[PDB]
């Protein structure tokens, strides 16, 4: 429905490796009453991102809800490629952008209703048999002070039919101090590797983004700095089927770590759904006001 001729460029929000975000303004009337929104782009449009990028695209065209950042269409120039996703702009930026900026002012119960946010999010998207693979605190997006939403779905995959994980070893390097142990030696990914990466959410989000404390920091503080390449995964893989994990953050009540431990159970069926965090997350955050 968007046409490139009145999309207009006004800053970039975030590039990666495959692809970047822009906010602009569309405004087709040329009189500055059109909206700004975000527009996803590739940056090397080969034909194996494409195909990746169009499934994206219509992932996110089949999700609808409070906690999902809102699809609102595609766009293309001259031909059926440059192709371009448009979503709402959200003014507030990432949420571990947010929380280091007002880390003074934002409380655990203010952390916990962002969890339960994140949480009944991860449930929706398990409904519908999708896999996030890629949740951080880096991609969570902030609306305003009592909404947050999950905001890219680059890396989403939906579950075959016939079982409940899915094998995928992709080229470059992967954010493997988000990974659950199955994911680092099988490369499955599953609802309880999902499970896995948000109780290293939870572990950031009560860190308050503080530099020494983030997940790469500790893990590999606790593996030596020395550790080179390749051998660094090996490491880690180690330390995680001994029972090696992420220190309880600074002020963190028990309760919250029993939750941030729990999820990373070695053993995969032994992890809690996401409604039931959600459901403990609601009573600690209950309790507390
Ligand atoms: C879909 C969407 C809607 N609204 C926003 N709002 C936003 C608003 C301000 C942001 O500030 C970034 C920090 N500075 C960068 C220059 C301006 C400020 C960042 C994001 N971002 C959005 N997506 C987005 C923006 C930046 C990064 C990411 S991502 O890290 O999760 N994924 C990739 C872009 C790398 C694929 C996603």
């Amino acid at each position: 429905q968007f046409e490139e001729r009145h999309l207009k460029f006004l800053q970039q929000l975030g590039k990666g490796n495959f692809g970047s975000v822009e906010m602009c303004r569309y405004d087709p009337l040329q009189d500055n009453t059109g909206e700004v929104v975000a527009v996803k782009k590739l940056q090397h449009s080969t034909e194996e991102h494409l195909r990746d990028f169009e499934r994206e695209i219509e992932i996110l065209k089949s999700l609808q809800h409070d906690n999902i950042v809102k699809y609102k269409g595609v766009c293309y120039s001259a031909g059926r490629r440059n192709l371009k996703l448009i979503m709402e702009y959200l003014p507030y930026g990432s949420l571990r952008d947010y929380l280091q900026k007002h880390k003074e002012r934002i409380d655990h119960i203010k952390l916990l209703q962002y969890t339960s946010q994140i949480c009944k999010g991860m449930e929706y998207l398990g409904t519908k048999r999708y896999i996030h693979r890629d949740l951080a605190t880096r991609n969570i997006l902030v609306e305003n002070e009592n909404r947050v939403k999950i905001g890219d779905f680059g890396l989403t995959k939906v579950l075959p039919q016939d079982k409940e994980y899915y094998k995928v070893k992709e080229p470059g390097e992967s954010p493997i101090f988000w990974y659950a142990p199955e994911s680092l030696t099988e490369s499955k990914f599953s609802v309880a590797s999902d499970v896995w990466s948000f109780g290293v959410v939870l572990y950031e989000l009560f860190t308050y983004i503080e530099k020494s404390k983030s997940p790469p920091a500790e893990f590999m503080r606790m593996i030596g700095n020395d550790k080179q390449g390749q051998m660094i995964v090996f490491h880690l893989i180690e330390l995680l089927k001994n029972n090696g994990r992420l220190p309880r953050p600074d002020g963190c009540p028990d309760e919250i770590y029993m939750i941030m431990t729990e999820c990373w159970n070695n053993n995969v069926n032994q992890r809690p759904s996401f409604r039931d965090l959600a459901l403990r997350v609601d009573q600690i955050r209950d309790n507390m006001a």
